[PDB]
């Protein structure tokens, strides 16, 4: 979130993201040998509701620029000011 508040420190928010990829592939590594009850699955379960919080900012964060990459190309912002590259007043966008 730090990181996404301000531009030109796009490089420590791609290690980071790199960082968290190695985590949850960590997390796949050990329920890769689960059942549909098991108990690293239910600690996992347990550690992600003590870490309630952090994942919900996390998934809040990922919608959002998912949601944002949908809607940059959806119904009219691609098409919005088509003279040259991408020029956007920022005020319609905020609108749309």
């Amino acid at each position: 979130m730090k990181l996404s508040q301000d531009s030109s420190q796009i490089e420590l928010l791609k290690e980071l993201m790199d960082l968290q990829k190695d985590m949850v592939v960590m997390l796949l590594s050990m329920l890769e040998g689960n059942v549909v009850n098991g108990t690293i699955g239910k600690q996992m379960v347990d550690m992600l509701v003590e870490s309630s919080n952090n994942v919900e900012m996390i998934l809040k964060f990922f919608d959002m620029f998912l949601k944002l990459k949908d809607l940059t190309s959806s119904d009219t912002f691609k098409e919005y000011d088509p003279d040259g590259k991408g020029v956007i007043s920022k005020r319609d966008f905020h609108k749309a």
